């Protein structure tokens, strides 16, 4: 209105949350696909 | 000198490059330790 008040905005870092969550579920999608797809064999 | 010249500068973006690199070593340390402490059985 007349002088500068914080609102409801996110900064920059905020950014490294995000990117983190987005890669987290990606990395967790890869490692699972691959022991589905390769194969296991018992081993003592 | 004079005028405005983009240089070897990073932009707030990068953040989530950064963040996402140090989080997924600290994951993939998590995940490691967890399987080795925890147990494992034989299962067909």
């Amino acid at each position: 209105e007349g002088c500068p008040t914080n609102g409801p905005k996110i900064p920059s870092i905020a950014t490294g949350m995000v990117g983190a969550l987005l890669l987290l579920l990606v990395v967790a999608l890869g490692i699972g696909l691959f022991m589905r797809r390769r194969h296991i064999v018992r081993k003592r």
